[PDB]
């Protein structure tokens, strides 16, 4: 996929808080890529002309293998030191299918975490994620 960038070089990126149900208890991590120890909110780059919301949908179907009832936009969120500005939304999800792309391509995992856990185990090398749950 081709990365795209706002005006001043950041590069654009949509997130999704997966909730297991509307009271936004337990939230979806996925394994990092490079780092299969780590864990990130799923997410990654828009493509050329997509909306945010449409991005963050399709990255978490890419990454995560679920699918769900979208919800509010929470903020938009710049990492200073990476040059990235991502659309954080949040997602109750609805669908968890057993075989998805990132699975089936790279092995991603996913778990279910409740909100302090996945707090905690962003904070080392994901603070900025950490902080999309600060509200
Ligand atoms: O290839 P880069 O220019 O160095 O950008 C990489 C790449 O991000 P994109 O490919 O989505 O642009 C990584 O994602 P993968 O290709 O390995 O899946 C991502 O790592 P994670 O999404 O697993 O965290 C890492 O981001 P980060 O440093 O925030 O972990 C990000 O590197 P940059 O920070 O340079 O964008
Ligand atoms: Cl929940």
């Amino acid at each position: 996929q081709t990365r795209t960038y706002d005006g001043d070089g950041y590069k654009k990126r949509a997130a999704c808080l997966c909730f297991r149900s509307e009271s936004e208890e337990e939230v979806l991590l996925v394994s990092s890529s490079r780092h299969p120890d780590r864990w990130i909110v799923p997410g990654g780059g828009m493509e050329p002309e997509e909306e945010p919301s449409v991005a963050a949908v399709r990255e978490v179907c890419e990454e995560a293998g679920v699918k769900g009832t979208l919800g509010r936009l929470v903020g938009i969120f710049e990492n200073q030191e990476r040059k990235h500005r991502t659309y954080v939304y949040v997602l109750i999800v609805t669908e968890v299918l057993e075989d998805w792309e990132d699975s089936v391509n790279i092995g991603r995992k996913r778990e279910w975490f409740k909100i302090e856990d996945a707090i905690k185990v962003l904070q080392y090398h994901k603070p900025v994620q950490a902080s999309y749950f600060e509200t």
